[PDB]
């Protein structure tokens, strides 16, 4: 309620998201035999959101993402006035626990994070199976698009009350069910960022572009509820 | 509330259904090594009608299937006028994802449409594990019975609000648990057109098979509720 | 309301459970490559009474298993006069399923129910992982009785209203995760029976363990609920 | 609501938790291949919170762990003097349910509780990933935090009713799909505490760690959540 309280929400839930959905990609997809694969990730990021969503979405709106905060201003949810600290407190909150993640990954004989990619979001050569800059471009766009979509109807006054972190969160795992091979899946550009840093190369050079291309998307999912869905 | 906005929920719902779930198979399916499985296939699925559901379900009733919006018509739940529009927004939403998703796909060497099927709906030669046309109509007719069934009773007037698209939803990741080795599951004629248009041979032949079977079993569905279960 | 609609929930729900739980293990558990696992199963497995529970419960009670109906009496939430219409109609939901599944099963070349197994519960040689009879005796006991207890927990007077179906459906997934290498898991007479039939030799031999066991720790179940936990 | 009952549903848990997350671990994790992996233990971790929390959570809380009874006092949610005997009703509750399961997985010739590790907590070359004591430290140290986080937010008074069961249950899933490579997963003393027992070596020598780090991290999780997100 007060913004100190908020942005401590945020930090907190987009720290969560990149400890544990990157966390458990660096630390456990490729585990020999027993490792959880691409559908254990895409598991693992959308519960970051589904159990922080309701842990600290009454104080915030649990957002945990840029692409989430621009998208729900697009659409008439969020004021412009908020939107630049939320921002900030997930970029900080995600490049804390990247740091944390890339400490016990250390831990490990052999661990390379620049070489094993550190679960950083790529395309063309970076992509994790060859998919081009339009691939990537075109996955995200959608995939934000609806991200923002599904935010907006779940959190709609004439929704059901309780469900929406539900929704949202399975949104996410989703996402990463379909996109993972195309760029490791971004939809979110503070989980990018604290990756990209710790990667230390190509992530880096390519990370300007899951900035824009999830924003974009997630203003348009915003534009097209707002515009087409919402009344009434 | 006006039908502009309930036809835009159908195309934007049956587009989720198809770019997920048929994107989690082109794309993720079988990659090497990491790559999620039917399991993670028939989660996908799922969990594009109960975040789609929960977004626009308040909407249009969230039906993103004809042979739910008929079922529901033959369960007494959804009047005979409203049923073309939906079912042309349901093959529309489809069939722009399907192109979106066949763009995508199209960014790795190697894609081939036409070879790999698409995730198009088969019997006999192109079910995924050699089952007959029998075995296929059994399954389909079964299944898409089942389905409506529940969709009845989770959408009853003495079932506790707000669940439904989480029953609805994860009925349809079980459906697909049983039926992908069958006929790769359908229970989706909109599914199944929006793909057979791009695999562009087999798939388009078979495919009168996929829009009749699960109509009839939501037709049975929607009467067994009505007739044997409802009252009271 | 009335016993008619009770008994036709109940088979229903039982034939959905044997057919979507024995479905998956039969036609995708195995499939090579791409196939579900026992994890795949075990998620169908609870799928089915999470969806039939939401579409029936309100109706039946959805107990969709002889020892939970059983379980119920014991823990005073059930009337001795309606159990036996209900373990019937369940023994007669499943019968008919796994007549379906295998129709279904015997369209693809080289399927035999009796080597394969059929899905069905054994022991000792029968077992999965070669597990003794008195491993089989403690799991399916243990099982059992804390099913019963999360089924009496979960419908309390004092539980938030609605969730029922969704701890319930879980708690199946969950003891299928745990005990299908010990017995193929049970905790089922009527899913046991269905699949013994065309299995057609051991299992219809070892057919009486999978009654009496899971009935015994569906009462302690019933009875430490009722004489421990719920009163207040 | 008297103190019997508590401590009963607070064993019951915990042996549940105990039982089903450790016995996916021992019975079915590395079941040649069909077997659940790492991602359906973590899961079967979840869902046996998920599903006590429903069933016994209006008895006693539903803390089930050591280190959530003790993480709640801190952020001023339990009384100090009910601390004791919940931390001794799931130490009790545990160490039953790890008993069954030794008599249950010795019905399997070559079954060695030592050598297997018996899912037991290690870090070094106890470690399944060889991950060292500071990563071990550092993991179990935020994710008990988390934890306590998220199970403090999901049961703030604002939180909307019903839905902290699931917040908390696929909180745990998260947590084991993250950790199981660097300490198999602890977060819970009594857990820990079950199995080293029956391993009897290294985990018994390890075993002071993952009593001291999770309750640290959960104090910690607390006092966050009480001094900086709680007001309003
Ligand atoms: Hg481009
Ligand atoms: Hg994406
Ligand atoms: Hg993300
Ligand atoms: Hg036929
Ligand atoms: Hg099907
Ligand atoms: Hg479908
Ligand atoms: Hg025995
Ligand atoms: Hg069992
Ligand atoms: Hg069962
Ligand atoms: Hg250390
Ligand atoms: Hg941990
Ligand atoms: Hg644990």
């Amino acid at each position: 309620s007060a913004m100190f309280r908020k942005l401590a929400a945020e930090s907190f839930g987009t720290f969560w998201l990149v400890f544990g959905g990157s966390g458990s990609a660096v630390l456990a997809a490729g585990f020999p035999e027993l490792g959880i694969g691409f559908a254990g990730v895409a598991l693992a990021f959308g519960l970051t959101v589904l159990t922080m969503a309701f842990a600290v979405g009454h104080i915030s709106g649990g957002h945990f993402n840029p692409a989430v905060t621009i998208g729900l201003w697009a659409g008439g949810r969020f004021p412009a006035k908020e939107v630049v600290g939320y921002v900030i407190a997930q970029v900080v909150g995600g490049i804390v626990a990247a740091a944390l993640l890339y400490l016990i990954a250390s831990g490990k004989t052999g661990f390379d994070a620049a070489a094993s990619g550190f679960a950083s979001n790529g395309y063309g050569e970076h992509s994790p199976g060859g998919y081009s800059m339009l691939s990537a471009l075109v996955v995200e766009l959608v995939l934000s698009a609806g991200f923002l979509l599904v935010i907006h109807g779940a959190t709609d006054k004439f929704a059901p009350a309780g469900f929406a972190p539900i929704a949202i969160g399975l949104a996410l795992t989703l996402i990463h069910l379909i996109s993972i091979p195309v760029t490791n899946c971004s939809v979110n550009p503070a989980r990018s960022t604290a990756v990209a840093i710790f990667q230390g190369g190509w992530a880096l050079e390519q990370l300007w572009f899951f900035w824009v291309v999830p924003i974009v998307g997630g203003i348009i999912g915003g534009l097209i509820y707002r515009t087409l869905l919402e009344k009434r």
